[PDB]
Formats: C-alpha cells, sequence, structure tokens
C-alpha cells in the first residue's frame, strides 16, 4: 500500500547522458548508437537567442567545434545535422551503454520521468504530465538543457521529451526526440504564450481510483452522473471533457474496485463543487492529475 | 525555476539490486563487494512470521538454501550469518557494479531516495522523509522487501534504509543497512504502534524559502515571532519544536532571500492558524515536511 509520484528507474538513461560545448555554451546531450542529440539553440550565444537564424548560425560551425564529453572521456565528432530544433552529431563510437529504445511523441495528459542533469552529469529524477496546454510544470534550471523525458516498458526506453526552454511565467517546453516543440512554441527569446491550461480528468478519476485501493475512502458518495452531466461540472471547474475512450480507459481500476466509473464521476462533481473541507486524499489536500490510469495501475500491480 | 519531489539519479543502485529466494519466499537483496544483504525474515514462511525464533530457523538452512540471482546469472553462496533483522550473504563474486558506497543511520526528519524494486528487478524511484516516528510513507507492494532507501554525494551512495514490512496501518518500517530497525519495530507479525507523528518544521521552513525562491510569495506577511512564540503554536498544531541549531540550517535560504528564519516563522504561524484558503504553494494545497534545507539548496542550484 501507499502511492507516490513515482519516476521510471532513470540508469538507463544516465548512461547515455552527455555533456556538448559550442562555443561558450553547454549543455546536455543524448547519446545514442553513434549519434548525440541535443537542443539546437547550444550553437547560440546571448545576443542570438532574441531571433536566432539557426541555418545562418550552424553554418559557421563545424564538426571540430562541437565539443562532446561522456564522462572524462572525449567523443569524436563526425557529422553534424539539424533536424527541426535538435542537432545531431554523428560521433565515431557506439554509447556501448546504449539501451533499447525508441523515439516517441506523448500525447497531452500523458506522463513521463525527467532526469535533470547538468553539464552532462544526472542531478535528479522526478515523474510528471504533458500538460494539455503542451507545457511541463517541471524542475530545471540554465544548464539542464538536453536532459530527457522517458518511460521504460521492461527494458526499452522510449524517449518522449529533450528539454529547451523556460517561459517566462516558469513552466516549461520542449521538443520530440525528433526536434518538433510540443506546444505553439519557438526556440526564440520573444514572448509566447502558453494558453489555457485544464486538469487532466482521466488522471484525477484515475488517482481517486488509486486512493480507493489504498484505503482512503471518505469521499465515496451515493450518487452517480451522467457524462453529460459531469461534462458540465468539468466544463465550469477547468477540466478536460470526460470521453467513452476515457472512460473505457479506467474500466481496470472500474472493475478492480468494483466502483463504476459513472459512480466515481459523482464523486468528483461533488469534490469540485464542494471542495476538500480541509480533508486530505493519498496525501494531497487537491485532486492530482499527474497520475494516468496506466500509472496506477502499474504502481498499484509493482510492474518492473 | 519549479519545485518537483525530485529523487536521486537511480543507476548506481540498480547495479546491486538482486533476487533472494530462500525456500519458498523471494525478495531482493543489495550486492555490494562479495556481499548481498537482505531482509532476515526472507527465511520465514507464512506461519513462522507471527512468531519467528530467527536464530532457530536460520540454522535449518546452509549456504546452498540462499538462490541469489543477479538479472540473469545465478550467485554462488559461501557463506551466511545474520547481524541483527539482516542476512549477509558472502558471495564468490564481487559486484562489477559496485558503487563506492557507505552505510549511514539517517535522522528523523531526513529525506532519501528509495528504488522500489520486486524479483531484483527495480520498478520504481521515488524521494521521501522518515518521519518523526521512525515510519516512511512509502508505496511497496508484497515482494517490495529488501529494496532500498539511500542518498548521493557525487559518487557516493550512502544507503541509509532496507525495506522490510508495512504495519497494519499501511505506513513502512525497515533497518538501517547493519539492521538494526528504525523506530521500535520488530521483524513479527505481531500488534505494533508506531505512535505520534509530527510534521518536520525545519522542513516545512525550508520548502516555504523554495517557495519564495521560484515566486509563490502570497504567504509572506508584515509579522515576526520569537522561537518561544512559534514553538507554543508548533506545540499547538503537532509541529515539531524548532530549535536554534534548525535556524542555523537554515542559514544558507535566510541569506538566499533575505527573509529572516523568524519572519519566516510567523509566515508558517499565519498559515498553521489561517490555513491556506483555498490557494496553493508549489503546487500543494497543505504544508509540504519532505524536503530538508538541504534538498532546496540542492535543488534549487542543481548539484549533480
Ligand atoms: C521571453 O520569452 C521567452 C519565451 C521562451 C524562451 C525564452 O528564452 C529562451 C529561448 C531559448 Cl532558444 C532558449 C532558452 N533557454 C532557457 O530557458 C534555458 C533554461 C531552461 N530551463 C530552465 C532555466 C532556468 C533559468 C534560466 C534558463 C533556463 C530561453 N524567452
Ligand atoms: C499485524 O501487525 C504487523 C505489524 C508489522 C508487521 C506485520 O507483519 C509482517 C511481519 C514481517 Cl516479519 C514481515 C512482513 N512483511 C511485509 O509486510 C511485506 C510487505 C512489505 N511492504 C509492503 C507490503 C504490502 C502488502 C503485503 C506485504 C508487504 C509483515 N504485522
Amino acid at each position: 500500500s501507499g502511492f507516490r509520484k513515482m519516476a521510471f528507474p532513470s540508469g538507463k538513461v544516465e548512461g547515455c547522458m552527455v555533456q556538448v560545448t559550442c562555443g561558450t555554451t553547454t549543455l546536455n546531450g543524448l547519446w545514442l548508437d553513434d549519434v548525440v542529440y541535443c537542443p539546437r539553440h547550444v550553437i547560440c550565444t546571448s545576443e542570438d537567442m532574441l531571433n536566432p537564424n539557426y541555418e545562418d548560425l550552424l553554418i559557421r560551425k563545424s564538426n571540430h567545434n562541437f565539443l562532446v564529453q561522456a564522462g572524462n572521456v572525449q567523443l569524436r565528432v563526425i557529422g553534424h545535422s539539424m533536424q527541426n530544433c535538435v542537432l545531431k552529431l554523428k560521433v565515431d563510437t557506439a554509447n556501448p551503454k546504449t539501451p533499447k529504445y525508441k523515439f516517441v511523441r506523448i500525447q497531452p495528459g500523458q506522463t513521463f520521468s525527467v532526469l535533470a542533469c547538468y553539464n552532462g552529469s544526472p542531478s535528479g529524477v522526478y515523474q510528471c504530465a504533458m500538460r494539455p496546454n503542451f507545457t511541463i510544470k517541471g524542475s530545471f534550471l540554465n544548464g539542464s538543457c538536453g536532459s530527457v523525458g522517458f518511460n521504460i516498458d521492461y527494458d526499452c526506453v522510449s524517449f518522449c521529451y529533450m528539454h529547451h526552454m523556460e517561459l517566462p511565467t516558469g513552466v516549461h517546453a520542449g521538443t520530440d526526440l525528433e526536434g518538433n516543440f510540443y506546444g505553439p512554441f519557438v526556440d526564440r527569446q520573444t514572448a509566447q504564450a502558453a494558453g489555457t491550461d485544464t486538469t487532466i480528468t482521466v488522471n484525477v478519476l484515475a488517482w481517486l481510483y488509486a486512493a480507493v485501493i489504498n484505503g482512503d475512502r471518505w469521499f465515496l458518495n451515493r450518487f452517480t452522473t451522467t457524462l453529460n452531466d459531469f461534462n458540465l461540472v468539468a466544463m465550469k471547474y477547468n477540466y478536460e471533457p470526460l470521453t467513452q475512450d476515457h472512460v473505457d480507459i479506467l474500466g481496470p481500476l472500474s472493475a478492480q474496485t468494483g466502483i463504476a466509473v459513472l459512480d466515481m464521476c459523482a464523486s468528483l462533481k461533488e469534490l469540485l463543487q464542494n471542495g476538500m473541507n480541509g480533508r486530505t486524499i493519498l496525501g494531497s489536500a487537491l485532486l492530482e492529475d499527474e497520475f494516468t490510469p496506466f500509472d496506477v495501475v502499474r504502481q498499484c500491480s509493482g510492474v518492473t
């Protein structure tokens, strides 16, 4: 029993982290096979970042300008290319610690672990969700760029995120491993609206099921609701509309607890309308949306 | 910016996890050098656990009865001994992945990362605190015994906790790596009181400083207090008394923000007496006590 914001074991990703330096800028890279992936803004100086022409800035750089270091050993760069907002530095040595991996584009509302790095060295690991507005509420300082987000399925690491920047609002933006930003963001120091965020309804319901499984049940009531009635409440409280696909994804948790999804929606409706009244759920005084239904089953079943 | 419940990168610990089986019981072990450490209750059957005589139960076991497996390879056991509540299985092979390590006994109120394991395989990593009452509020299922808690300082892993059991209250108990339980607990299936827990005052103040650094400042007020006046409030709200040693440990955060420790205590006093009024701090609607002053500085400075 117990329910924690659990990250994946980071070992397989730690073995891929390297330091990339170009000119006076140092950030993290991801060494997989004979390629090092890193944010393309490594080639910018502070003046460049206001309105960079990346194609022009990259043309002034040669293979020998990209200093790549894995621990204490230097990697020899034999190629460089830009794909969207990432640079791919071909090196003459395949990473011996390359795990089985995939590059995936996660959907908003999905979760992943972040291995925060500085100077190619891992500092910490935490679990977070890709917000509905495509930002992440991470914990990153200057030098953390190139730190990655990932999920692990047995022995396969699915890389889904590479850190690029912090918006003036304090939230974070980045790309998939093909360099495509999540959200409307550009790698430029200019005004950027993140847009309205919403609470991830299916994750809140999953976490309410996690609460029931772990013994916190005070919020269960004698009521039920319909998808339409629930969605009127979700609208008022800036929650994502719940669809039948979400109800279906909650199937396993509904079967495990014997609490119909619409009955759990009625519990959520009452908590949204009445608040917690000073009570807590799984150690939280607010409704948690960073656990997907998959995360709840995985944590409550101990998948390794 | 941003503030997360960040765990240490778990790689160095993942390389030490092995599976230990004795009879019909399987749990995790920690392989460091040529010794595998695991909870001694691995030698118990379900009947034994109500009132086990560990000395007698261990006498019926020989080296060949302890099956130790590291991934797919079997380790050869050449010795066994019980030290307090842990078994030390001497193996004929030193763990090639043994990191630089120490065995430490943490103080209540200190934090550490837990690498939850099942069948010697890592499932997840999370950060938690040793409660003032010497329990941990973890996330553990059956089979998780032998999973360890640790802290990392550059390249040295300080192991502080080994998981042994879950109390009927849903909280967790375990030992240091010399097999000494934290708290009054015994490795027996009998009624066990954890005793009154308290909120870790110095950690709450550290987290309030983390909030100020990251931009959440609404709770700062025009007031100050004294250690004595603050401790009257801490008493009423089941918070640990704040000492001058705690004020001294908060020195760096006080200097970083320019907010005197007693002024921060006055902010905490007002939040304790008035609540949050429906507002949040660092994404939390309650006062967080799982970050030590050291954790706040480390996360806010990006130490690797
Ligand atoms: C003015 O609005 C914006 C909006 C989006 C971006 C912006 O500037 C940019 C543009 C580019 Cl190309 C890269 C960056 N790099 C970073 O933000 C680096 C970084 C990452 N994480 C945490 C950090 C904490 C503190 C300091 C820096 C951090 C910024 N300005
Ligand atoms: C009846 O009171 C108690 C108090 C303390 C212990 C007790 O029983 C004991 C005594 C011993 Cl020696 C070992 C154990 N082992 C465990 O608790 C194993 C375990 C660990 N973590 C999470 C778990 C979740 C679900 C099931 C088992 C879990 C229990 N009973």
